[PDB]
């Protein structure tokens, strides 16, 4: 009944699933109790029955290693609350480096017309819809993913500069293809055997797997499209920079924050 002891009592059951459980359990607390964050802070009380035994079931499911941001509904990507759920890419830190890199390179460039291939959230095109002027054209093979980047879009204000279509790589937009100036993704790029079937997955295997190599996401795309006259800037795994020479030479690598290869970079764009 008093909420400060549920929080402690809470934040062990989370030992093993996270670094910072009183953080994630109160995220959870103020998730259940539809309160702020910042309002937790009455040293008291605040919660009832149906509360509590919601709390506790939460707390479990999340124990079991169910993805904290399925629990919240949400997740910050670039200072925007992006919504997800259960069925979608939750958006990771590293990739606002990529969404940076892009903004500059349109911001050097003048670039109108982008690309968003695997949109999932629409994490990356609406957050550059979002800071710039560009108008970005997205898709996804996942149902789920374009229905929540859509409403992502919606949320944030840009539905009339962010568009997504069903499908893959940029099939659905061929039409677009000549204007585009611009392709981001941040594919799947993780080796199919990464995965020991005996551990849980909670999020889609199509967003996670590219194939035995990791690399099927770059080697198609790389033999379907021809991208003269145009920029790429891709998410990459760590170690798979010289395996990308072989499938694209010409690439440039850049290293993130951490001091590692993460982005590839192709610039075909003329004078």
């Amino acid at each position: 009944r008093k909420i400060w002891s549920l929080i402690r009592d809470c934040s062990g059951k989370l030992e093993g699933v996270t670094e910072t459980s009183v953080l994630e359990v109160l995220l959870i607390v103020s998730r259940v109790l539809g309160i702020r964050k910042e309002d937790l802070f009455l040293k008291d009380l605040g919660v009832s029955p149906t509360e509590e035994k919601r709390i506790l079931e939460l707390v479990e499911k999340r124990a079991s290693g169910y993805p904290l941001h399925y629990i919240l509904g949400e997740k910050e990507f670039m200072g925007l609350s992006f919504l997800v759920e259960e069925g979608v890419f939750v958006p990771r830190p590293e990739t606002e480096e990529l969404v940076e890199l892009a903004l500059e390179l349109i911001r050097k460039y003048g670039i109108k017309t982008v690309a968003d291939i695997g949109t999932g959230s629409g994490a990356i095109g609406v957050s550059v819809a979002k800071f710039s002027d560009a108008i970005v054209f997205a898709t996804d093979v996942s149902s789920k993913a374009v229905e929540i980047a859509r409403k992502n879009a919606e949320r944030h204000g840009v539905s009339d500069r962010f568009f997504v279509r069903k499908g893959e790589f940029l099939e659905p937009f061929k039409e677009k293809f000549a204007s585009i100036e611009m392709i981001l993704s941040n594919p799947p790029y993780v080796k199919s055997s990464a995965h020991l079937p005996k551990d849980v997955l909670f999020e889609p295997p199509e967003a996670l797997f590219g194939g035995e190599d990791g690399l099927d996401f770059y080697r198609e795309f790389f033999g379907r499209y021809d991208t003269s006259g145009k920029i790429v800037l891709m998410e990459i795994g760590e170690d798979q920079v010289e395996e990308l020479k072989k499938i694209v030479s010409d690439t440039v690598f850049l290293k993130d924050s951490a001091g590692k290869y993460r982005f590839l970079l192709l610039n075909r764009r003329s004078s």
